[PDB]
């Protein structure tokens, strides 16, 4: 049955690009804590990240972040195949530009003052055709690459140079904005949010199974608490 | 007055094809506990089942199941004639197929994995033009025969072979779906359900008698209890 694909869930870590697995995971694929990992999915697209070792998260499970779930076009309850990729990469020239939807009121240079400080001491990889999201600068902005060195061989380094043209390109309907609300945006409701997972993930992720079995799913859920507790973004995130 | 026909009622046994009678019943028709019985009715159709001996059900009464009440087109308050039929039968080739109304989401082979396991150690008979119902497999599905060996001589055996064509035939309005609610679907309400039998079976089963006598039937029945006790499927089953 090809025991290599595992289900996807939410990661409790607050890091940006960190993938956490269980102890008997890197011992089979002989990968270290700072190796290069390549992930695939639908739409004939690939991905690259950094695998981090952890033995406190769970017993046998792989964590997976939100900034790359929308990037690789992956949703919950899906299978993902992981394999090591010991390929030496080195970025030479990069060219990123933001979308004209979140750059209102920003003028002047914006590449040598935000991007350069956060790239160093991170060595984060990047693949062709990906929309990364960065927090900071009293705002939430993103950038998209359209033309750089041929994939892959993309490694951030202070010696790398950057350039701009001066004409942002509008986004399309294929991607989804990460500025909206997700499971990571809920704080404090752990036990209560854990219940909705085992009541709304079965009928919404597996429709043919429900139109196959005779089980009746719940037809209504009532949330409680005083106003402002977060009854609205929970429903928006689970959607 | 031909003392051979008896009224029909509901059977408390949970078995699929079991007919229970009283002690002075098989002693007149010299039939054993595992003989072959042939039953007739309207529409010039016959039936075949297995008579089971019981001395705890009642004093002088014949039980009769739901899966064959709709099959032989029999309703309550009707007469049924029973006679032994010591005919040796042996099935050779069978060909059953389901109706395209309850096979949504089912693919692959479905004859050597469900039908074969449940047929053995049962020796259940089957007549031509009957819609049997089987419970199990996390669903409620049925099958209908359209072409097999000439009637009767239909006995299930592991040596028998089966085949399929690949085109289900839709059901007609002559038969009724057994997936709906009947008296056997009510659990717990025994004393209360027993009362509705002696108040709604007289005016609905014998209309000419009520338009003959001057008795006024009840014009309204009020059911009680907290929600979910089953006030709705009781009314749907008695209809
Ligand atoms: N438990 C929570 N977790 C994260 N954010 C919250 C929570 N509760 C409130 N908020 C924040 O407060 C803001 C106002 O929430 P509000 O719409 O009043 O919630 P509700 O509609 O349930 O009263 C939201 O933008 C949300 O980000
Ligand atoms: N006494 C009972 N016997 C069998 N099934 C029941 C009974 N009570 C409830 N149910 C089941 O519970 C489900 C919901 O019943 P419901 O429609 O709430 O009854 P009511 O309309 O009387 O409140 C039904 O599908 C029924 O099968």
């Amino acid at each position: 049955n090809r025991p290599n694909r595992l289900i996807v869930d939410e990661a409790i870590n607050e890091d940006n690009s960190v993938v956490s697995l269980s102890q008997p995971k890197m011992d089979e694929l002989q990968l270290f804590r700072g190796d290069t990992v390549l992930l695939k999915g639908k739409k004939r697209r690939e991905a690259v990240c950094i695998v981090l070792s952890d033995d406190t998260c769970s017993d046998e499970k792989i964590r997976m972040n939100r900034v790359v779930r929308n990037n690789l076009r992956v949703r919950l309850g899906d299978v993902i195949s992981i394999q090591p990729c010991p390929d030496v990469k080195y970025g030479k020239r990069i060219h990123v530009l933001p979308i004209d939807d979140t750059v209102e009121g920003i003028t002047g240079n914006l590449f040598e003052v935000y991007l350069k400080p956060y790239f160093l001491e991170a060595y984060r990889p990047i693949r062709k055709g990906d929309i990364f999201l960065v927090r900071g600068g009293m705002r939430a902005v993103e950038f998209k690459v359209v033309e750089t060195d041929p994939s892959p061989y993309c490694i951030v380094a202070p010696d790398t140079v950057i350039h701009c043209e001066g004409e942002p390109i509008k986004r399309e309907d294929e991607e989804e904005s990460l500025n909206e609300v997700g499971y990571d945006d809920i704080g404090g409701c752990r036990k209560q949010l854990a219940q909705i997972k085992e009541m709304v993930e079965l009928p919404l992720r597996h429709p043919a199974l429900f139109k196959a079995i005779g089980v009746k799913p719940p037809r209504g859920i009532l949330l409680y608490g005083p106003p402002g507790t977060g009854k609205t973004l929970i429903a928006r995130a689970v959607a």
